């Protein structure tokens, strides 16, 4: 009672991350954390989504996880109509296209996300909402 | 003379302030340089575009001319439709919105502009046109 919401911790982080030049904000519970530009699906405003980080061989996969929720995030609309997004890993900001994956491709992946983030699996299994998964390549 | 084809000095100066997280590619002949990120019009992709540093009192003023030439850089239209912006100076980036000045407004924003890249005076002499500027004012 009082203290600030999961959303408002969001957008702090966030904010702390474009102040810092992604010098600050980049960690949470000690685990690495990536800044995710989209395009808003109605508005086509800029929106800045703090995500787990997720890498491959120059790749990254991002969850949407939201806990375990019965809906997805709202940034999850955001990146199907807005498929060009930016991803800022600390320091190092870049231009990627997103593309959602599914069955074993997913599973791939999903396993690289867990062992990262192992709360993800326990977030699945809170919902029957299959959580999303894309893979973001640079643009080249 | 050796220089790049202005394209592709402009791809690598967004490049290079991309992965250096503002650190490098800030100037250019000495002068300030900042990172405007833009929303196509049509397309709804992100835009990088490196322009010349324009500042008051945390508002920024931005200058659509490639030299003298007859028609606007195509980012121009980028603004018109999608006014909320990024604007990155430095390791600082931040949210704002645009809009085109006229008249008196302008002609202080452009005394500015002049006094930060004298040529900008000389590109309107070439034309007719009267060369665009917005102000950008800072959200959130
Ligand atoms: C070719 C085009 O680039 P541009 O026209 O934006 O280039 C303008 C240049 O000014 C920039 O490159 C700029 O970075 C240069 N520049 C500067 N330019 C300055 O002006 N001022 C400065 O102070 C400055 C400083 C500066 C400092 C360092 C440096 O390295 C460069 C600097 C492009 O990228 N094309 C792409 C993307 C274009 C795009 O955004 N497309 C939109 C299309 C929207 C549109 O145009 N809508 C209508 C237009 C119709 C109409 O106009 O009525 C339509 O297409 O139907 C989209 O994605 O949606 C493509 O073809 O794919
Ligand atoms: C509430 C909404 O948030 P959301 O995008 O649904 O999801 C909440 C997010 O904070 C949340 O998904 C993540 O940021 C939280 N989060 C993670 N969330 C995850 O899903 N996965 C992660 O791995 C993750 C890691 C993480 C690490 C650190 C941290 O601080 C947060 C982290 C929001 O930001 N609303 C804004 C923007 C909404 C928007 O994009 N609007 C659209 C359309 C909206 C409409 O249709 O009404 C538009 O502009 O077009 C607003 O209402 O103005």
């Amino acid at each position: 009672e009082y203290a600030p919401s999961p959303l408002d911790w969001s957008r702090e982080q966030a904010d702390t991350y474009m102040k810092s030049g992604g010098t600050e904000g980049t960690q949470l519970q000690g685990k690495p954390v990536i800044l995710l530009t989209t395009v808003g699906a109605k508005t086509g405003k800029l929106r800045k989504t703090p995500l787990m980080r997720v890498e491959h061989d120059g790749q990254y996969a991002i969850v949407a996880s939201l806990g375990g929720a019965p809906k997805n995030p709202v940034w999850y609309h955001n990146v199907v109509k807005n498929p060009r997004v930016e991803l800022q890993d600390g320091t190092v900001t870049g231009d990627y296209d997103a593309r959602e994956v599914f069955g074993d491709e997913k599973a791939i992946w999903w396993q690289r996300a867990v062992a990262v983030w192992p709360d993800y699996a326990s977030y699945q299994t809170k919902t029957d909402r299959q959580i999303p998964v894309f893979v973001l390549t640079p643009v080249r």
